């Protein structure tokens, strides 16, 4: 069925790759790299101290707090999902070996008995309408670029200023490109516009993963994660292996001389893509305004903030079902992405803007490191864009293409389960429009709040209540899968978007309220993803701005947690234990140091002043900037604080921009 083509880093078509440039260079010859994080100035993540402070306190907690969930998977009292092992990893070292992505993942659809395209027409008229409502009545808007930030790629540079001059030279050319992409010219509108190339593979850890404590051994077990090998990548699973990476730990002994106490593990690590900033630029200058749409007409069921800005929803449910679909990303569909391309072409945009939008999602992706000795390869031939990985992670709008299916899909498990008598307001696409539009806001006996694969489907009273509980009794039996199109599930302990739904002895939503997830807290600080960067100055440019102000804005944050206060003492106890010291006092400090630097950088903060006027959304982001990728968005943020991880392109330039690919 394809064995997509594959080239090493001396191939050619892999050189092109990189620019005749140092970090271009390096950055395509980066080799696997390990190390223990900084966790804090000063800690290292693999300190035997905080090792220690980790044992005793993820026993503790576990002990004191084992989890309170139903079989129908809701939280009730104390608020906690599961065990607290997740934080026993040694941090800055990865699983071995990371997974080889997939070049084709049709098979796996298949093999998953997922669809091939919409099943019904009804189906296909409500992804259409999709695409409408999100694409019609668009504001340009000054195009924003995080300062961190690489180009990717082409270049690899990390200068605002080289970036605003790509961004712009590609809201000018991004025309000329995409109409030589349309006639086939993929290679010229690389060479000319670096549009094309590749997305470069990047692996990310993911700091606590789930690991479980062995009653018949007393010793630890970490949950295994299945990775493919070079052969199984490149034939999309018809050849290969599949199989569980090594979690072990144990080689830091050998290798590095660190201890390793028992029942720690290398942290799992996921793919993660940076696609070729001249590519996403054209693609960034309709998402942002696409995002801003749906945010705003369809904030009921898009836009969330607060943990009450939730329930202020759910609570008018007479039932809600917290849903989990299994790995998004690499079963997402092509199908769909063609199905989109298709549907705004239907309603005017610019032909060379959707072929650049089409083949974005499409294109080569090249491997760096994902185990020791391995792989520096190109899988995807850049002269034809083939690849059907399904949803890049840095492809100019993954949130909105994993948003714009699933929405649809869960529309579908509705009507499909319990709300048959909505199936004739869907007769043809005018009534398809009308009736989705009147969905997402929050108009319907049928509801939904939901980002990607993370959902809230719900219930009033009505004809589809009755059905609806079946649909729930049918994913506690876990038998069939409700849906053609994703494998879906329920949510063992659901919460949406960080937040988990406690529920008292009624078990309804109207008496239920949402709290903050207090393993997250822990996950947050005891095993970030990224050190705290002191090699960096320029303290923006870092992955974790200001650490300290996390302390600033806790309460607010977890306090609703039952358990909020038992936490932080079990924390000063056992910090106490193994540093003879108090966190808190040692909070306070970091507290005291970011805040007063935090002014160095908002430009409008009375030097010496405090965090007086700050968001608690301010804190948590300007102490970790993701999440400005996955909670919240530009508007929730104040502006002074935007300024501090953002820069942008004149919204003259978008502007003069999109009027050439908008329909109207
Ligand atoms: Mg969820």
């Amino acid at each position: 069925p394809r064995r997509a083509p594959a080239f090493p880093l001396s191939d050619i078509k892999a050189q092109m790759l990189f620019a005749n440039n140092i970090k271009a260079q390096q950055a395509s010859k980066r080799s696997f790299k390990e190390g223990a994080i900084e966790t804090y100035e000063g800690l290292l993540s693999v300190d035997p101290r905080f090792l220690s402070f980790k044992n005793e306190l993820s026993r503790y907690l576990t002990d004191h707090f084992p989890a309170n969930v139903d079989e129908y998977g809701r939280v009730y009292g104390n608020g906690v999902r599961t065990n607290f092992f997740g934080m026993r990893h040694m941090n800055g070292f990865p699983m071995i070996p990371a997974t080889w992505p997939l070049a084709s993942n049709l098979k796996k659809r298949a093999d998953a008995d997922l669809a091939d395209g919409p099943v019904s027409e009804r189906d296909n008229l409500l992804f259409r309408a999709a695409v409408r409502l999100m694409f019609s009545d668009l504001e340009p808007v000054p195009l924003k670029i995080r300062k961190g930030s690489s180009t990717c790629i082409p270049y690899f540079s990390n200068d605002m200023g080289t970036k605003i001059e790509i961004a712009e030279r590609a809201l000018e050319k991004a025309e000329e490109a995409g109409n030589l992409m349309l006639q086939g010219k993929f290679d010229d509108a690389y060479q000319l516009h670096q549009m094309g190339g590749a997305y470069y593979v990047v692996y990310r850890a993911q700091s606590t993963d789930a690991i479980t404590l062995d009653p018949k051994t007393g010793k630890f077990v970490s949950k295994d994660r299945m990775v493919a090998d070079f052969e199984y990548a490149v034939t999309g699973g018809e050849q290969g292996s599949l199989f569980a990476a090594s979690k072990d730990a144990s080689r830091l002994k050998e290798q590095y001389g660190i201890d390793v106490p028992d029942g720690f593990f290398c942290e799992r690590r996921r793919t993660a893509m940076g696609g070729p900033f001249a590519l996403n630029a054209p693609i960034m200058a309709v998402a942002q305004p696409v995002r801003n749409k749906i945010y705003s007409k369809y904030a009921y069921t898009f836009h969330h903030t607060t943990r009450l800005n939730k329930e202020e929803k759910v609570k008018e449910w007479s039932l809600c079902v917290a849903t989990d679909v299994s790995d998004h990303d690499t079963f997402w569909p092509g199908w769909l992405r063609d199905l989109i391309c298709d549907e705004l072409l239907n309603m005017g945009y610019a032909p060379w803007w959707v072929k650049l939008f089409e083949t974005s999602l499409k294109l080569p992706v090249y491997v760096g490191a994902p185990a020791p000795e391995q792989g520096h390869t190109l899988l995807g031939d850049p002269s034809n864009p083939d690849l059907e990985v399904g949803l890049s992670s840095g492809q100019g709008a993954t949130d909105l293409m994993g948003t714009l299916l699933m929405s649809i899909t869960y529309l579908v498990m509705q009507l499909d389960h319990t709300a048959p008598h909505l199936n004739s307001r869907i007769k043809d696409m005018p009534s398809a429009c009308r009736f989705l539009d009147s969905y997402w806001q929050g108009h319907e006996e049928i509801r939904q709040i939901s980002k990607s694969d993370d959902a809230m489907l719900g219930w009033t009273k009505g004809r589809a209540l009755v059905g609806g509980h079946r649909l729930f009794e049918m994913l506690k039996e876990g038998k069939v899968n409700p849906s053609p199109y994703m494998k879906i599930s329920y949510e063992h302990g659901g919460a949406f978007l960080g937040d988990i739904l406690l529920y008292d002895s009624r078990r309804e939503p109207g008496s239920a309220i949402f709290v903050g997830n207090i393993n997250s807290m822990l996950n947050n600080q005891f095993s970030p993803e990224y050190g705290v960067q002191s090699g960096v100055r320029d303290r923006s440019k870092r992955k974790r701005p200001f650490p300290g102000l996390a302390w600033a804005s806790m309460k607010d944050t977890y306090g609703a947690c039952p358990i909020y206060s038992d936490v932080l003492e079990a924390i000063e106890r056992c910090w106490w234990n193994a540093f003879g010291e108090s966190y808190r006092a040692y909070r306070e400090d970091m507290l005291k140091r970011d805040t007063l630097e935090l002014s160095r950088y908002v430009a409008s903060m009375a030097r010496q002043a405090g965090l007086a006027e700050l968001t608690p959304i301010d804190l948590e982001v300007l102490a970790d900037p993701n999440k400005l990728q996955y909670k919240w968005t530009e508007a929730d943020v104040s502006a002074n604080i935007h300024e501090v991880l953002m820069h942008g392109v004149s919204v003259e330039k978008t502007e003069r921009f999109l009027r050439s690919v908008m329909p109207r």
